[PDB]
C-alpha cells in the first residue's frame, strides 16, 4: 500500500531514530518532516535521517 | 516475505549506505555483514549501519 500521507508515492521513506526506523511514508513525505522538525509520525522520536529504502 | 538469508526472521534490516538502503535481511543477519566488514550484498556499498525497520 502507498504512502500514508500523499497515497500516491510507495512507502520507501524509511524514518531513522537510532537504532529503528519507521517505514510508513514515501521518501518526500518523510523528508518534510525532517525539514520541519517533527517528529516520527507513529512513535514521537526525533528523526535523525531520512533513509530512500528499496525492498530488494 | 522473510529474510532471505534465515527465511525465518522478517526483512526489518536496512542496510543504510549514504541516503539509500537494501532491506532484503533481517536485523540480526545484517547486523552479522557488518560486523564481518562485508558489503551490501545487492550493491557491494560499505555498509554504514543496520536499521532495525517496522513496517507501519
Ligand atoms: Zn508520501
Ligand atoms: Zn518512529
Ligand atoms: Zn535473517
Ligand atoms: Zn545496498
Amino acid at each position: 500500500e502507498p504512502c500514508v500521507i500523499c497515497q500516491t508515492r510507495p512507502k520507501n521513506g524509511c524514518i531513522v531514530h537510532g537504532r529503528t526506523g519507521h517505514l510508513m511514508a514515501c521518501y518526500t513525505c518523510a523528508k518534510k518532516l525532517k525539514k520541519r522538525n517533527k517528529p516520527c509520525p507513529v512513535c514521537r522520536e526525533p528523526i535523525q535521517m531520512i533513509v530512500l529504502t528499496y525492498f530488494s
